[PDB]
């Protein structure tokens, strides 16, 4: 799990200063600053929150991080005792059942987490019953990712006419809507949100064939199982991961970057006073 999320902390880290700016953090009048970094992750946007909170002393703010993974709650762990966040936390939290005081943060984060959610709702309903009146929930959720072309390319050279999901599709298995900035508006005031804005933010970078290759890999086994029938699935699963080591060395060589541009949806909203 934590060597594949070390690879996409790279590119998540590229959309925590816009999460942070929409919120409004920088100018609350909510005061000491009570934080939720929730489905953490690697902790991308903890990271940020100290990075802008650092004109202020420990004690003046604190900041829970959590996820349901043990294991990135252990890295988190681990990196709030080594660069010394003593107003920091990192504990297993359900979404869906944090377990975390009614009426406790002014503010609380969830950076590309929520279509990984079961059952939003009752996500939502948590972020609603912990914030404090006036808090404020800011989210980011993918629109487009580019990853996904890539291992596109590489089916179409396994020389048998196989289906492959389009990026829409793809978004749609789990949790549809949530890259459409009128339904996450819409989730926002159905919710119980007020003051609500979405927006879309698109990044530009550059990520190599090791890391694209190590991102499609744990993704194969589930792309075959929704969209490939049982003889598909023996004659070629096996083939995709050669398939692509192929297509990435020979297009952009052993250690090449590969040109990115990842699109993701993002909403702030307001509990009532
Ligand atoms: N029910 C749930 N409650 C809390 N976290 C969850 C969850 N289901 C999935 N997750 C977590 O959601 C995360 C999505 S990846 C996004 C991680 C981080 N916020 C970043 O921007 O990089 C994963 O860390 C995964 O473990």
């Amino acid at each position: 799990i934590l060597d594949t999320y070390m690879v996409a902390e790279k590119i998540t880290r590229y959309y925590t200063q816009d999460l942070i700016q929409l919120s409004g953090l920088s100018e609350s009048s909510l005061t000491p600053l009570v934080i939720l970094d929730l489905a953490c992750g690697t902790g991308v946007v903890s990271d940020a929150l100290h990075d802008m909170l650092n004109f202020q002393p420990k004690g003046n703010w604190e900041l829970t991080c959590g996820d349901i993974s043990t294991e990135l709650t252990g890295h988190v762990k681990q990196k709030i005792l080594e660069r010394g966040w003593e107003n920091s936390i990192a504990k297993v939290v359900d979404a869906q059942n944090t377990e975390l005081p009614t009426g406790h943060y002014t503010h609380v984060f969830a950076a590309l987490a929520f279509t990984s959610f079961p059952d939003t709702y009752a996500a939502m309903k948590e972020v609603m019953r912990i914030l404090q009146p006036g808090g404020t929930l800011t989210i980011s959720t993918w629109q487009r990712t580019e990853w996904l072309a890539v291992v596109e390319a590489a089916v179409a050279i396994i020389p048998a006419d196989l289906p492959f999901p389009t990026t829409k599709e793809f978004m749609s298995c789990m949790n549809p809507g949530w890259d459409s900035e009128d339904y996450v508006h819409s989730r926002f005031e159905e919710a119980g949100f007020h003051s609500v804005q979405v927006t879309t933010i698109s990044k530009q970078f550059e990520t190599s064939v090791e890391d694209l290759y190590k991102i499609a890999q744990p993704v194969i086994p589930i792309i075959v199982s929704k969209w490939w029938n049982q003889e598909q699935r023996d004659k070629y699963e096996n083939d995709i991961l050669p398939a692509l080591q192929r297509h990435l060395n020979e297009t952009y060589g052993e250690n090449g970057l590969v040109p990115q541009e990842w699109t993701a949806v993002f909403a702030t909203g307001q509990k009532g006073s």
